[PDB]
């Protein structure tokens, strides 16, 4: 038995969003719906067609019949954008189908300027003989960032690493940026700093030693 | 119903790779195993505890005695990795629940523990008014991690956010989890820990408020 889910659905935030999950005669089984976040566990939306399990909220509902089954998001939330799958029992083969799934883009989402917050070496860091600058970027909407240091106004590219921006609870994403140095390094500068672009705008924070 | 899994779980090629599905005498009912790759749908890879769909290879073997389930990946691949979920019926809430997933590295590289470094609000931060603490996780492979944060002996839970681990240029993967809080919160407590978990090593740092240098 095979189920048939358009690979994408883009919605604009507030609008409802449609996803179709074909199959023959899909009217006659008993649809179940999850929704799954990058790195996450599938999570159940509507079971039986369009029943809705404990904390799903009624802006969640399906229908079934014919050779076509919905899911359908009313008022559609930035929380919304993940993969949606289709699942049913087929008697059959004995066991669960599942539809290739649907991507839901949620389109046109506030864009978010990041904040940046650039730490200094810790202090069990330097009694430690260690030392390493952070510089959190946070809440920022489109999740993609450059970020340059320098050293006393010169660039710094050695020691730098930089992670991919993820998605937090609030829907906008997180990375961050470190530059390990020696206690020395840091103590032999007036300053260093942390530039962040972000939609063609910069942010720049320094740090130096107390 | 509950069904935990470890979150992760590695192996060297050629070896064998275990993943428990735990639940309160799970062996009484029918585990399904899914594999799942980036940007892929599940596939179904064990059925009814047991039982094959067509075309999956005979290394993989599920077993589901008491309050153990567990899929077994014999010779393990590169093609292995992936991400695996048990999934059992549970008509007591009448539709099938998940397990967590299980994150299966099949190793190309030395396993390396995290470094976790951890650091305060600075003066400056909490001068205008506001106070972060960043917990900084870098050089560990697997790509997997939880991390747990306490504000003296109490579990957190507000304010946390956690990155998803990402491979930095030295081929070992890096992620920060930072804690927001106003600097009334953070001075009204006497330490605040970070505790990250890989695999079956833990590391957790504490730092302290203090009223300067």
């Amino acid at each position: 038995y095979v189920l048939t889910q358009p690979p994408s659905v883009s919605v604009a935030p507030g609008k409802t969003a449609r996803i179709a999950c074909e199959g023959n005669n899909i009217g006659s089984k008993s649809v179940h719906w999850y929704q799954q976040k990058p790195g996450q566990a599938p999570v159940l939306v509507v079971y039986d067609d369009s029943d809705r399990p404990s904390g799903i909220p009624d802006r969640f509902s399906g229908s079934n019949s014919g050779n076509t089954a919905a899911l359908t998001i009313s008022r559609v939330e930035a929380g919304d954008e993940a993969d949606y799958f289709c699942q049913v029992w087929d008697s059959n083969s004995n066991h669960q189908v599942f539809g290739g799934g649907t991507k839901v883009t949620v389109l046109g989402q506030p864009k978010a300027a990041p904040s940046v917050t650039l730490f200094p070496p810790s202090s069990e860091e330097l009694q430690a003989n260690k030392a390493t600058l952070v510089c959190l970027i946070s809440d920022f909407y489109p999740g993609a960032v450059t970020v340059a240091w320098k050293a006393d106004s010169s660039p710094v590219k050695a020691g730098v690493e930089t992670t991919t921006p993820s998605k937090q609870s609030n829907n906008k994403y997180a990375a961050s940026s470190y530059l390990s140095l020696t206690p020395e390094q840091w103590k032999s500068h007036k300053s260093y700093s942390c530039q962040v672009t972000h939609e063609g705008s910069t942010v720049e924070k320094t740090v130096a030693p107390t």
